[PDB]
């Protein structure tokens, strides 16, 4: 059985569970999306001061959001609204789920979520920061496991 980790705030859990339902994941994707958002934005409390603050809860970069708009709209029935927190989480979900499916694993989905499909040790993000996509996937997967992930 799955349950909200006590550290995850109510409003976030609602958002990821809605994402989880849109994928039929039995509550398990919700746990992985919780781990992702904690690392990415600290639920929103870890955004301010960073140059990528404006990219929201799952930290999807502007050019990445642009690439997935029509896909977002098909999956969820409305045009992506970056001001909607629920949409931000819906957008990160769709992309993460697309990588997990495409590459065949959670770990690999996580690595290429943070680094893109062509990440190499040393590559930089849209802000020019180093992307440590291996470390990201290790510690996000550990987190997902602690929260009860089964897969
Ligand atoms: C030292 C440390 O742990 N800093 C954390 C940051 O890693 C985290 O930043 C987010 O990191 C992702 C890479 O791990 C980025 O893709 C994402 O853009 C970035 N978020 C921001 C707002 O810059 C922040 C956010 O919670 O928390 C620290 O724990
Ligand atoms: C969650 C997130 O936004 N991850 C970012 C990656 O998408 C991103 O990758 C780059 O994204 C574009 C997606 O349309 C591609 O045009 C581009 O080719 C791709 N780069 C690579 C190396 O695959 C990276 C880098 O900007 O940042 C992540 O945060």
């Amino acid at each position: 059985t799955v349950t909200k980790p006590a550290e995850v705030p109510s409003r976030i859990w609602t958002y990821v569970m809605n994402a989880d339902n849109a994928y039929g994941k039995g509550g398990d994707f919700a746990l992985l999306l919780s781990a992702v958002i904690k690392k990415e934005s600290y639920f929103g409390d870890g955004l301010s001061g960073s140059p990528s603050a404006g990219d929201g809860l799952m930290q999807v970069e502007p050019n990445t959001r642009n690439a997935y708009l029509s896909q977002f709209s098909a999956k969820y029935g409305h045009a992506y609204n970056h001001s909607s927190e629920q949409d931000q989480v819906y957008m990160g979900s769709l992309i993460l789920n697309e990588k997990i499916v495409r590459f065949g694993s959670i770990y690999s989905g996580l690595l290429h979520y943070n680094g893109g499909d062509y990440w190499y040790p040393g590559a930089t993000d849209s802000y020019g920061r180093p992307i440590l996509a291996d470390q990201y996937a290790n510690t996000v997967y550990a987190q997902y496991k602690s929260y009860g992930g089964r897969y």
